[PDB]
């Protein structure tokens, strides 16, 4: 689809079973997304932007769907203020950003 | 133009005579320019971020020629490390996103 940024772009995603709202986030290398209890194992990562910082558990080869389409990244379940899906996934996707 | 988000989307900007790179981001519905002069007023302004919240100085009606299209709004001034240029210019501009 094509996306007029005067609204907030959330999407739905359903991810390790359950389903929730992310925002396809352009100025965001990393995935990042909260109270998703998702199995596995997990690495560390410090991942940051701007305030500082955030303390993240790094999940790999986490099976994620962003609007109808499926994509296999790396997941951050953080303290996140909102779910983020960054560029890692929307490379995979194709998204692409037009003007 | 068309971006592919396989590489950061950083577009050049002119802002107040200064030329500087930005970020064109879809996650922010704010743009900030990190501590570079611009003259006159401005109104106290706090918006969040992930791992934080930060004091920002909200100047309207600034010019900015974002990639040769000009563009008037607000830019916040402030302690942020990479240069955003969020929704509020990007709208603007005609930035979508597409998929
Ligand atoms: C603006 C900027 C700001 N947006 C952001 O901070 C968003 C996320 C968010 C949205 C809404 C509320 C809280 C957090 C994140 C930004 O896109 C930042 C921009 C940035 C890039 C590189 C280095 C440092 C910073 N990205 C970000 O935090 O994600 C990564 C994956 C890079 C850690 C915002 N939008 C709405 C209110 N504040």
């Amino acid at each position: 689809p094509q996306i007029t940024l005067w609204q907030r772009p959330l999407v739905t995603i359903k991810i390790g079973g359950q389903l929730k709202e992310a925002l396809l986030d352009t100025g965001a290398d990393d995935s990042i997304v909260a109270g998703i209890e998702l199995p596995g194992r997990w690495k560390p990562k410090m991942v940051g932007g701007i305030g500082g910082f955030i303390k993240v558990r790094q999940y790999d080869q986490i099976l994620i769907e962003i609007c109808g389409h499926k994509a296999i990244g790396t997941v951050l379940v953080g303290p996140t203020p909102i779910n983020i899906i960054g560029r890692n996934l929307l490379t995979q996707i194709g998204c692409t950003l037009n003007f």
